[PDB]
């Protein structure tokens, strides 16, 4: 695997030891053959569970979600998805790793397509060496992949409402659910439902993730209800998953505004994901996977490769080059390479509203285009009536860095700035200059 200009996909079945027992192996050779090597976790969760897999080698472990002395001699690094494309857009030198790793190499956040974009182009230049580590590489078709031991695989009904009857399957069972919902707002009800049946449930989303993952380790529990973050490598010690087989796609609208349309389809490669949670142990045949619908390549124009290619047009490689998209998800946006490169203060206005002001890309380049500085939030008051934010069925308002109470109506409209409470939240004290 790890000669120069080779990109090879490390597709065992979840479960199959990908991580635990393939990755120290690769990690052993890079460091006997003096590769500069860099490994890429999805999660602080995975980057922990990493530490432990790779205990007492010397990695480089570029992340607070560790606490290790490290000998200063390392040269196998460890960091999040997030921190590589972070680090290559910041005017902060990021070596030139003859190997890169990606752990959990389905995750489809668009800083994790644009660090794929970036690695398979230094690939294909004859620069580096990659690894990527998937059972669901991008445009697999199979939702049923091979597991550790047999899943029972039941299509049926699958609640997305709190419900008084026709269910009992759900609470009926004795051992412990994963349950994938489309969104924080509806695992909030079906929460409350199974809360108010007597269950123990513990929330996980992308905003909660560390904390409450730890959760589901230190207390008994009947149900995780859990977003589409669950996929990128969280385990379970569970008996069932609740598939709704349902996602929220961020959807560009007319260049102008962003949705988030559905629910929809997940994709096979989800679908195998939230599966795999379950079949684990060899000595447990017999874990449960109930899915509520089908599957559809709903990759297909999500806001997410559009966004990649933001961030890839901002990233230097050689000159006025750009990296592509790793091929097989390159057709998932309909974008020109270079589209988006800004000039010198508008990067920096783009990569500072992403890092400090953690809006959506799309949302910060936009900003960033139209020539508004980090700290100029007038854009948050001055769009169209159709752009007013919405709290509780009443326009949402905010004191302005002037003292002036105004209602939230932003210039361009991205749905995600007000997904849930927590968002809505986030978004109000940038709007109101607090970060
Ligand atoms: C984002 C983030 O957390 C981050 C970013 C850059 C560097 C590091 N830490 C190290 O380079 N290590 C670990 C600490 O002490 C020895 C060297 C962490």
């Amino acid at each position: 695997m790890l000669k120069k200009k080779q990109l090879t996909v490390l597709d065992l079945h979840p479960g199959a030891g990908k991580t635990r027992r393939v990755l120290p192996e690769i990690v052993r050779e890079a460091i006997k053959k003096r590769l500069r090597t860099v490994i890429l976790a999805p999660t602080r969760v995975v980057a922990a569970e990493m530490e432990e897999a790779l205990r007492g080698l010397p990695v480089r472990y570029m992340t607070t979600a560790v606490n290790v002395t490290h000998s200063g001699t390392e040269i196998v690094d460890l960091m999040c998805h997030a921190t590589f494309t972070s680090r290559l857009l910041q005017p902060i030198r990021v070596p030139n790793y003859n190997l890169n790793i990606m752990d959990e190499a389905h995750f489809t956040d668009p800083s994790s397509i644009a660090a794929r974009g970036y690695i398979s182009t230094r690939v294909e230049m004859g620069e580096a060496a990659a690894i990527f580590m998937t059972a669901t590489p991008p445009g697999t078709r199979d939702a049923f992949p091979d597991s550790n031991s047999p899943i029972m695989d039941t299509e049926v009904e699958v609640p997305e409402r709190a419900w008084s009857s026709g269910f009992d399957w759900v609470t009926d069972h004795s051992g412990k659910t994963v349950w994938f919902v489309p969104s924080v707002r509806n695992g909030n009800e079906i929460a409350a439902c199974l809360t108010k049946a007597g269950k123990r449930v513990i929330q996980l989303s992308r905003k909660t993730f560390e904390t409450e993952f730890q959760k589901t380790k230190n207390q008994e529990w009947d149900f995780v209800i859990t977003t589409d973050i669950s996929e990128m490598g969280a385990n379970f010690k569970a008996d069932r998953v609740i598939d709704s087989r349902r996602c929220l796609k961020p959807v560009i609208l007319d260049g102008e505004r962003v949705i988030l349309a559905g629910p929809m389809p997940v994709t096979h490669a989800s679908a195998a994901q939230r599966r795999g949670r379950i079949g684990r142990n060899p000595n447990k045949p017999g874990d449960e996977y109930m899915y509520g619908g089908g599957c559809a390549e709903t990759d297909e124009g999500h806001a997410h490769w559009l966004e990649a290619r933001m961030l890839l047009d901002n990233i230097y490689l050689q000159d006025g080059l750009i990296a592509s998209l790793y091929r097989p998800e390159a057709d998932k946006v309909a974008a020109i390479e270079g589209e988006f490169k800004l000039r010198t203060e508008q990067r920096k206005t783009f990569v500072e509203l992403m890092k400090r002001g953690d809006l959506p890309v799309w949302l910060a380049y936009q900003v960033a285009s139209a020539g508004i500085t980090y700290t100029d939030r007038r854009w948050c008051f001055d769009g169209t009536t159709n752009n007013t934010i919405m709290e509780d069925s009443v326009p949402a308002e905010v004191w302005t860095k002037y003292g002036e109470k105004r209602v939230l109506k932003p210039r361009w409209m991205d749905a995600r700035v007000c997904s849930d409470h927590a968002a809505l939240k986030s978004f109000k004290e940038f709007a109101a200059g607090k970060r």
